[PDB]
């Protein structure tokens, strides 16, 4: 399995910002036929991004529509994400499922609109901290896959993230291995609903915090095939995190 | 005063669709001090519009984040837009109040967020069938103004914009002469917490079904300053209607 690693800038960056990263990303001589890199600007900053970021590296956008082109205001849609060559696309992500109220609902709908126009797929969840609290984990990573878990075509195209928001902003910390059996678990679950062979070929990256510190300890984890990097992604270090992936 | 015109692509357009109207668009030789003529391309279509169009057309974005830089995954923070120049964005427009449920207190937010940047604005409110239909368009009006309006310092830089959602679908369409009443009526309420001065120079667009055949009709109305012309904006006879406004 080609481990996956990407990076999300969220809502952050300058022109001149992106100029010093991707600079900087770029030094890391890496094989992507080995390796698939992944870095997710602004809506506003991928044109910038893509344009200084040498071809080895891949690009996507943090959103895309529920919808298809037309009337909505606001929304870009995988059909115009697939005539711009946009790549890859983050679905999910709880911060949008907190501070916008999309739902399983929606990203079924987003997951769907994204196959259908070759784009590829980065979907997200994970239980609260409350839901742990109820020992409700596998159940809900379950309601949450199994909301669109049906519509992946190829399992290369899509790729899986665990967001262990139960220590999103507690002191807390998912230790290497604690991550690792929700990861083995997800898995499970895809195999039951999809077939052994599929889910020993999708990847399934880890969500919580990344870092130089702890990069390495997490990708060796048996089921953890990569991971979707937060804030550690804008500092240049960055290169040291995907090496260990190298 | 001085037009305004703008169009709103919304979610629809190609990279090559583009090229080729924005240049059936450089054709028109109109005074850019003289009219404002503003339009807004899908996000990931700001950098290739803004290129092929001219300087004499001004160029925005279609949302602006209500938060500003961070973890926000999807968004565009008002700052980000400002230090890209982004000159122009469009706020609380009703399909963003309808398919997203942005709110009176989202737009505030928005506003009091694009203005702290130098960004200028394009903000749109109305009234339902039903809110209409139960005799209420003044009362609703003056929620949704009074909502924001205070926040204008400069009122050249603030546009607002009017939305016969009660017609838009309804098979109906506001004649110039309904639409103009309730034009002079937002005037009042900008004139009632604002001043005279204020209220007769901030421009406020129709906002309802524009085309190449009404749009003498209603810029006519000397209430009417331009209009957010949709779906006619994607052609090239766009510019007739820009016409109607020189």
């Amino acid at each position: 399995r080609k481990y996956f690693v990407a990076a999300n800038w969220k809502c952050n960056g300058t022109l001149e910002s992106i100029k010093s990263l991707t600079n900087s990303f770029n030094n890391l001589d890496f094989d992507p036929s080995k390796l698939d890199v992944v870095v997710f600007p602004v809506s506003v900053h991928y044109d910038h991004t893509r344009k200084l970021l040498q071809s080895k590296f891949s690009t996507g956008i943090q959103n895309v529509s529920k919808f298809g082109n037309g009337s909505y205001t606001g929304e870009v849609s995988a059909e115009i994400a697939k005539d711009l060559n946009i790549e890859y696309v983050i679905i999910g992500h709880f911060e949008r499922r907190k501070y916008f109220h999309e739902t399983d609902e929606d990203v079924r709908e987003k997951l769907q609109a994204s196959l259908k126009n070759n784009l590829k797929a980065v979907v997200c969840f994970g239980e609260s901290l409350e839901q742990r609290e109820q020992n409700k984990t596998i159940e809900v990573i379950t309601k949450q896959v199994k909301a669109f878990v049906d519509l992946i075509d190829n399992f290369d195209n899509v790729i899986l993230v665990y967001e262990p928001l139960w220590a999103i902003g507690t002191g807390k910390t998912a230790t290497p291995e604690q991550a690792q059996l929700v990861h083995k678990e997800i898995r499970k679950i895809v195999k039951d609903t999809c077939g052994e062979k599929q889910a020993n070929q999708i990847r399934i990256l880890y969500g919580g915090s990344v870092n130089t510190e702890n990069c390495s300890s997490l990708i060796q984890q048996e089921d953890i095939d990569g991971f979707l990097v937060g804030n550690a992604s804008l500092k240049e270090s960055f290169v040291d995190i995907i090496k260990s992936a190298m």
